[PDB]
């Protein structure tokens, strides 16, 4: 009856608590957030629960202050910007004065002028001055706009970064990773967010690839990291080979072409104990969150799962 | 105390080669470790021979160098160049000093062309005394009768001035012997000179040079830049569409090697798909930089891998 719903919505919140979990030992409400590159500097943190999403990932964000095509016949995006931010100072003044009501992650990459061999102390800067308020903190090396960014992803120089960030930090600290690395990258950089007691990894930022586009004159459209359905093969692939290896160990969000609540059913089933999306937000408006949500609902209730968690890597055991 | 396997790819890289196995290929007889190669004009004198590997290249291509010794606009908005140099070299005798000394590590070719002064009707006994020279060292020689800054030089891919210096050459050594292309040939003279080269037991042909077409150009005031080869992307096109017709008519017989305009993994990969064997670049390295190669090998490894390519050799042509 109306009257009543309407102040337990208003009380509770618009997701079905079947959906709530601990990852990482946070507390989110529900598996799909918001990725990063949308709500850069932390300007509407307040907004992102009342849209039905169970977190948002805020940044990337720099050490230091840094002040788009639509591709519609394969309903994706092509990224041209870098790093535009107002730092993660900012950032931390703003998470201060507060604190929203779902979880927050801040996601920190590399200042674009600061030369790859400072890039450890640059990560440092970064996680000692937003850790603090971050529910959690994400490394991005993989982001392709910003010059010799991905190049990072290799263990001899991952390892210096992720150790400083790590023991900066008691907030949980992850990796996002590049959908194109090989098997063996994959697996080394799993091996060492397991050996660096890394709390998870996010798997995948964009892909350079124009492979497999329709949209007509996309040849035209100069260099930028390409998102959306085009990387949910190789995303749903570097899940499962990253759930096989180390998903005992740490936890794995899942991201990358997400469009549908069948999508993202397959990829908590697959060992994704979170979920982003970017792309399908943007084509999809605020119900695409909200109808996702009640769509994993549906499917936990539905399979005999007491819990989201009960349903993580379930396909796979 | 890491049970990490990364130290021992690092070990494995320094014994083998940085590239990954799966690149590899024989083609004529030699072994690339992996198939994108440094192009003509770069490393003009073999000076720089033991520094390409590090640079991610499977192999270089040193030259053009003549018999004798004979010692660039960027085009920002076609991520393309200009280039007005002729042949500057020190001459074929210098550059065989420097291929013997050289210890192995990747193969090394070498681009040979006419001397400027040599008359034309003299053209053959001039290819011939630089195949004599280097021929011996070179894991391949190429005949380049394609650059445009040479007055009169490719007239000489005239089916019937062309047989005789691929035919002194190809004579005079057991080196494989290859030829090299202008994009600007007419689609008949194409399966005339493609013909001629499997006809002559050639090693395989490299397509494309540079072009002289000022058609496409993005960057303004080409048009009074003055005269010259141009590279990169505005290449790609003609480059693609020469290679496919070439790999449909004769590419059972000898290899293809493309280049012109390869500037991405995804570039690169077609090219392989529509039958090279191997690939060079230039202008993509000019902007790319140290990196460049480095990137597209690792890109090629993953879509063979993906795949599920057992080696480089089976995806050559598999578009076809
Ligand atoms: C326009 C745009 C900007 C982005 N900016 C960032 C960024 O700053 N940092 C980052 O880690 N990822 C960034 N991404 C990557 C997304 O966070 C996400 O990993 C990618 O788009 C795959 O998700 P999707 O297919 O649901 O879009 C960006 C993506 C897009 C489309
Ligand atoms: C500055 C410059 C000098 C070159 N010199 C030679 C040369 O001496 N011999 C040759 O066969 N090709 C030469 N080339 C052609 C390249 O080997 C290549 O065929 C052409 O540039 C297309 O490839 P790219 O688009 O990757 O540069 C030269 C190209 C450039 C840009
Ligand atoms: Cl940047
Ligand atoms: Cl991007
Ligand atoms: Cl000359
Ligand atoms: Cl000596
Ligand atoms: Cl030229
Ligand atoms: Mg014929």
């Amino acid at each position: 009856v109306a009257p009543v719903r309407r102040l337990l919505r208003r009380l509770l919140g618009p997701t079905d608590p079947v959906l709530a979990s601990t990852v990482f030992g946070v507390r989110f409400p529900a598996p799909l957030g918001l990725a990063a590159g949308f709500d850069k500097d932390g300007t509407a943190l307040s907004s992102w629960g009342a849209m039905g999403f169970g977190y948002a990932e805020i940044g990337t964000v720099t050490a230091h202050p840094q002040p788009l095509f639509r591709l519609a016949d394969d309903r994706a995006l092509l990224n041209r910007m870098g790093f535009n931010n107002h730092g993660a100072r900012a950032l931390a003044i703003r998470l201060a004065r507060h604190r929203p009501e779902i979880p927050i992650g801040v996601n920190i990459g590399k200042t674009k002028k600061t030369p790859a061999g400072d890039a450890v102390n640059d990560y440092r800067a970064s996680a000692r001055m937003v850790g603090p308020l971050a529910s959690y903190l994400v490394v991005n090396v993989s982001s392709p706009n910003t010059p010799g960014l991905r190049d990072l992803q290799a263990v001899e120089s991952l390892r210096p970064i992720l150790s400083a960030v790590r023991a900066e930090t008691s907030t949980p600290v992850l990796v996002k990773i590049a959908p194109d690395l090989s098997d063996s990258d994959l697996d080394d950089i799993a091996d060492l967010a397991v050996e660096l007691d890394l709390a998870g990894i996010v798997a995948t930022n964009t892909t350079v690839s124009r492979d497999g586009l329709t949209t007509p004159g996309v040849d035209r459209l100069g260099p930028g990291g390409i998102s959306g359905p085009p990387l949910a093969q190789r995303a749903v692939q570097v899940l499962r080979r990253l759930y096989d290896r180390v998903g005992d160990r740490l936890a794995l969000i899942s991201v990358g072409g997400i469009e549908t609540a069948d999508d993202a059913w397959e990829r908590i089933t697959a060992g994704a104990s979170l979920l982003q999306g970017y792309t399908g937000f943007i084509y999809g408006g605020e119900r695409w969150a909200k109808d996702i949500h009640e769509g994993i609902a549906r499917r936990l209730h539905d399979g005999g799962f007491g819990s989201l968690h009960e349903a993580v890597g379930s396909a796979r055991r």
